[PDB]
């Protein structure tokens, strides 16, 4: 079927001129709403959550990890990096390296998260660990954006993300300290509010995570506490034809509204 909500996303979609995918968990009662749900789209800094996640992981037998220094150098720096910039020629925390990554979507940071697991194959097999089949990491920043259509490479679905997302930030894929880590990451993240945010009624509450890439790849990933009920999870991915294109976070904001007000 296509329900009236998969019909107002599709003129979203059409009028935007892009390719749009939205997956909603409703945890009130388990239902899904998608919209290209089981299309492939490139993640780009949307995948830091699930690197941040698997250091997570790797800290529940290692106590010590996240207050591990790993140096940032000189060729270390990539094409976005403000956090890292200020200490290279030092160290940084993997406490640090995941905040900077998820919060100001720092790029060496997240290189280092990727190294910390052994490479973005170490991020793939964290993923399967948690049931995951979807998700693939490929490269690392900056060549995991060059977001080209049809590349498999540094992909999911909306989907299989929602799910990883509302399995690490409200099920058992982490231990419980580390779950409420990754949650306070989240809800302090600096660069939502164009996005997955501005969609929604402002009385409510959200940790995101955003991205961007080439082919004007703009997304969100979003764990969502309205007024009054449980909990939603939301992945909201658009991408275009030409490689040059603009960000359009205003669409992700516009898919937003429309599932909030479907429900
Ligand atoms: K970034």
């Amino acid at each position: 079927q296509t329900s009236a909500v998969q019909q107002k996303l599709a003129a979203l979609e059409k009028s935007s001129g892009g390719r749009l995918g939205v997956a909603l968990i409703d945890t009130a009662d388990n239902t899904q709403v998608l919209y290209r749900g089981d299309e492939r789209f490139p993640m780009c800094s949307t995948s830091k959550v699930m690197a941040a996640a698997a250091v997570l992981k790797q800290s529940e037998t290692q106590k010590q990890l996240l207050n591990q220094p790993v140096e940032i150098k000189p060729a270390d720096l990539v094409n976005y990096n403000p956090i890292a910039e200020k200490h290279v020629n030092g160290t940084m925390t993997l406490a640090e390296l995941s905040a900077a990554a998820l919060q100001y979507s720092d790029n060496t940071a997240m290189n280092k998260l990727i190294a910390q697991l052994g490479g973005p194959g170490g991020v793939t097999a964290f993923a399967r660990a948690i049931g995951d089949e979807t998700f693939r990491l490929d490269r690392t920043e900056p060549t995991l954006n060059t977001a080209i259509p049809g590349d498999p490479r540094d992909t999911t679905t909306p989907r299989a993300m929602a799910q990883t997302l509302r399995q690490l930030t409200l099920g058992h894929a982490l231990g419980e300290t580390q779950r409420a880590q990754l949650v306070t990451w989240l809800k302090g993240n600096t660069t939502g509010a164009a996005s997955i945010r501005a969609g929604l009624p402002t009385s409510w509450t959200a940790g995101d995570k955003t991205g961007s890439g080439d082919y004007g790849t703009t997304n969100d990933i979003a764990v969502i506490w309205p007024q009054g009920r449980a909990p939603l999870v939301l992945v909201t991915y658009f991408t275009q034809p030409q490689q040059n294109a603009e960000s359009r976070r205003d669409v992700l904001a516009s898919a937003a509204r429309i599932i909030a007000e479907g429900l």
